[PDB]
């Protein structure tokens, strides 16, 4: 028998399904008392969240798979049993259970695969206009956000630099502070004159307003990108770019979302907690969360069913998860300084307050700066 009491986190809008999920779980384990709250900051935001205090935070909360190496090695997060870690790996695509492996070990439990894509207005550009991004911004305006390093740190990828090395295990494996990587920080400086390209904090907004015909977004929003576009809604993975001259393919990061268990928890407690986040993560309750969010599952079965099968989002999702199309997110302890000096580096190329003349200092520095 399970009992206990858990408190969960989940991102805002995703409280009303998980309640549901909640209500499944509490009809084969009745006597685990779920407390479904939001999170002080997101998923994004998990490490902090918990790490501020971590007796004070939730039993079982949702966290990027960056994050995980950082939170295991601070001893906030177990590694998961040998029964549970199987389970994990037999259910799930082998990229899931790569994103929650650390030295070896998992310590989150998967459930949605999160790559970024085109999402665009198809009264506006057309399937062929989405291909190439000079071709698209000759077309009509893509808002987006410099300033985020998830969405532009990949450009640096697609110039042929690694992260963290081969499989993003290498402490000193960032080899970014190349001609490739001033490649990378000549086309983020180019965009600040391209004409189809809109700075904002909100891009999902100049969508909806129609003040964008395109955005770059992930599929948490793939539900209420449906929604605002309706019958002119269209997804396409990401286009080629021009790097020193040459087509390539712009990667986005591959994201795996998960829950983890607080290591706070003891007895009954941390027996429910573990309980909860296998079965908030099992078949039936990723298929939920697809029914409402459009969240792509990791599930094996899940992802061939006809439902999944036929959404034009997760088709775009597998292309971008494709070799050559995305990188799995690293998730070493450094990735926190990591994600801190990306933002200003590929900012400040955009703005021009880091000009050319310094792109190779600015570029030595942050990988010293990461690499520690
Ligand atoms: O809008 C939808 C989301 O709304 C809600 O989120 C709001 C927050 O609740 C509210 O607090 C706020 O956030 C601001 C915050 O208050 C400020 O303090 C500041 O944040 C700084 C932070 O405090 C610092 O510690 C530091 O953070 C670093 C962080 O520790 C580190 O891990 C890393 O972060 C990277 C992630 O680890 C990495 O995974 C990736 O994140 C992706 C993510 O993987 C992907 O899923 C996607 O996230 C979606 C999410 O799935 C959705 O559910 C939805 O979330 C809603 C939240 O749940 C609500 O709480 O939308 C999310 C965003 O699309 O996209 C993520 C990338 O955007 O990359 C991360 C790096 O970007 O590095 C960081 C930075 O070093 O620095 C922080 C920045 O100063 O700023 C906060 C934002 O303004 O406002 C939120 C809404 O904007």
């Amino acid at each position: 028998n399970v009992s206990g009491s858990v408190k969960l986190w989940v991102d805002t809008t995703q409280v009303p399904y998980y309640k549901k999920i909640v209500a499944n779980f509490n009809k084969k384990y009745p006597d685990v008392k779920v407390k479904v709250t939001q999170s002080p900051n997101g998923s994004a935001n998990a490490k902090t969240d918990v790490g501020k205090d971590p007796a004070k935070a939730a039993d079982v909360f949702e966290v990027a798979n960056d994050q995980l190496g950082s939170m295991a090695e601070a001893g906030y997060i177990n590694p998961l049993s040998p029964d549970a870690t199987k389970a994990v790996k037999n259910n799930n695509v082998a990229v899931a259970s790569e994103g929650v492996t650390w030295k070896g070990k998992m310590f989150a439990y998967p459930f949605a695969e999160q790559a970024q894509t085109i999402y665009y207005n198809k009264s506006k550009l057309t399937a062929d206009d989405v291909k190439t991004w000079d071709g698209l911004t000759a077309k009509g305006v893509l808002a987006t956000d410099f300033t985020n390093a998830y969405n532009f740190y990949p450009v640096f990828l697609s110039a042929g630099t690694q992260l963290y090395g081969k499989t993003g295990e290498t402490v000193k494996g960032t080899d970014v502070n190349s001609a490739k990587g001033e490649q990378a920080m000549a086309w983020f400086a180019q965009q600040k004159s391209n004409k189809g390209v809109m700075q904002t904090s909100n891009a999902l907004n100049q969508l909806k307003s129609g003040k964008a015909a395109a955005i770059l977004d992930g599929p948490w929003n793939s539900a209420n990108i449906k929604k605002i576009l309706g019958k002119n809604f269209a997804v396409a993975p990401y286009p080629t770019i021009k790097l020193d001259g040459k087509d390539v393919q712009m990667q986005a990061f591959l994201g795996i979302e998960t829950f983890a268990v607080n290591s706070h928890a003891s007895g009954s407690n941390q027996k429910a907690a573990a309980t909860l986040a296998s079965f908030i993560t099992n078949k039936e309750s990723q298929l939920i969360v697809y029914d409402h969010s459009g969240q792509i599952p990791v599930d094996k079965t899940a992802q061939k069913s006809s439902k999944v099968a036929s959404d034009p989002v997760a088709g775009a999702v597998m292309t971008m998860a494709k070799p050559g199309n995305s990188t799995l997110m690293p998730k070493m302890p450094q990735m926190a300084t990591f994600w801190n000096d990306a933002a200003p580096l590929i900012n400040g190329a955009y703005t021009g307050s880091i000009p050319a003349s310094q792109y190779s200092t600015k570029l030595d520095t942050f990988v010293k700066n990461i690499s520690k």
